[PDB]
């Protein structure tokens, strides 16, 4: 029961070309400041999936790591469709990092981009967390960039409808298999899915990328944990992806325990990497 | 006409309303009613469309089936995504999903879903015999015409195009209509597509027009995808169904697909093959979709 968003923000493009579905960037009316709106279709079997998306949005999006709740609307609908419902967010200009290393020379990031990225991840992960929310979609794609090198954990979605969604990203405890009938979730899911991201700014795509979902979703709980392709990366870096990609849950490390590794917590270079990253979003951008 | 080409739509068709997303277009010279789903498609994912135009297989037109004219590339400037329009026949009255749901107590009469399910598989059947597996079977993607004809969505399901390119090929979509064998498992590490798989899809199919959501649909779709290897063929919740339509779900959702039904052996099942109230369950259907539309 809230307002209509005329006079206040309009759509002008969908974002994504289709990877987040209907996201839109919208625009606020009286300023013309920039939004992101989420566009979902409020019907009888989708009433309590739409309700505490705004809950958990406006209560977790407080941290500097997490694009920015700025609240709900419904553009009431004629008779014989139902309606729509607006939720706004800040808006994240320079993209998500799934396009930063597509738009690269080799398709790779430089290992402390990988180490400034990471680190901004897990410290959003760690708010999430420490307030008993799991993300359960870290992806490269959910992962975006502001004008001045900002990185903003996005979509709570399937955060804790009936499409199961990209497999590569997903912990092996997150399958259900035979010894894992009920697929029991974790907060360290998401630090599994935080490595499978840094493999993706280190090589351009995830592991089993040139794989059908279906077979990568079958491999994730039986393959070894995913390595480096290339020896050209630090000792330090090998050391993360393998603190990150724990097959058993149980004796994974905490958001904690991962913010404090090497590759994480030394960033002698942190002022220049935030200065690199800025002039990298500018040079694309014309 | 051409389904061999990747040729520009301009003058051959034009998209008119709102309807990856479905709109309303139009035939630029005749002024046929199409429906066009329109897809953002990199430069490399335009070989990709180039190579799988070579791995359609040629079929006629069918009553049961929207015709698929074919797939076209709207040029964008070169650094951005060019357009991928998959035109089709135009249905009016729309899906069996938005039939059902519009419909009291999201149930079909036990006639209808012979009538629907019969249409599905003549239009399947037609598809089978020129070695084409539908893939996407489900009452969103079985629609009906103003005249009440029921028609099969065809975006160019021979080479799958509406599913290989753009951002949501890489997705898992909604699981509740998937066969067994199309979920990998660790006696079938590689899912095998058969021609069987859009007959247990069929089946699923039925069971929504019966019940208006496919089984486990109040579960999440991972735990769908891991049941239905697992779990014994679906039935149907209530008693009143008779003992042919329970035959029939029973005949389609068979776990082994070695041991499936083919549709030309489903389509001689007491409950496709006796149908007395046909004419009249037409008729039913027409009266049905003009005041839905008032
Ligand atoms: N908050 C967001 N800001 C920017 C972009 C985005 O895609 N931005 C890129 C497209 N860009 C532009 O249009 C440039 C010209 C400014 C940058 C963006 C994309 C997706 C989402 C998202 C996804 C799922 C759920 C959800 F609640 C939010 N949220 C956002
Ligand atoms: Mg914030």
């Amino acid at each position: 029961s809230l307002r209509d968003p005329a006079g206040i923000f309009e759509l002008v493009e969908v974002v994504g070309n289709g990877t987040y579905g209907q996201v839109y960037k919208g625009r606020h009316v009286k300023t013309g400041q920039l939004a992101a709106i989420k566009v979902m279709d409020v019907t009888e079997d989708e009433e309590e999936e739409i309700k505490l998306e705004i809950n958990m949005l406006k209560k977790y999006s407080h941290h500097r790591n997490i694009a920015t709740y700025y609240g709900a609307f419904i553009k009431k609908s004629p008779p014989g469709h139902d309606d729509q419902l607006w939720l706004v967010m800040e808006f994240c200009g320079a993209g998500s990092i799934t396009d930063l290393v597509k738009n690269t020379k080799g398709n790779t990031l430089k290992e402390d981009w990988i180490a400034y990225i990471s680190r901004e991840i897990l410290r959003g992960l760690a708010h999430l967390h420490i307030h008993h929310v799991i993300h359960r979609d870290i992806k490269g794609q959910n992962v975006l960039l502001t004008e001045n090198a900002e990185v903003k954990l996005v979509d709570f979605g399937v955060s804790a409808n009936t499409f199961i969604g990209t497999p590569y990203w997903m912990a092996p405890e997150v399958i259900a298999c035979d010894e894992n009938p009920d697929a029991t979730y974790d907060y360290r899911s998401d630090l599994w899915s935080c490595g499978i991201t840094a493999i993706e700014m280190a090589e351009g795509a995830p592991p089993l990328c040139d794989m059908h979902p279906m077979r990568a979703l079958f491999l994730i709980p039986r393959n070894p944990p995913p390595r480096l392709k290339s020896k050209k990366w630090s000792k330090k870096f090998f050391s993360f992806i393998e603190g990150c990609l724990v097959k058993n849950y149980m004796q994974r490390p905490s958001t904690e325990q991962l913010l404090k590794h090497p590759f994480i917590r030394d960033q002698p270079n942190e002022r220049q990497v935030r200065i690199q990253l800025k002039d990298h979003i500018d040079r694309t951008r014309k």
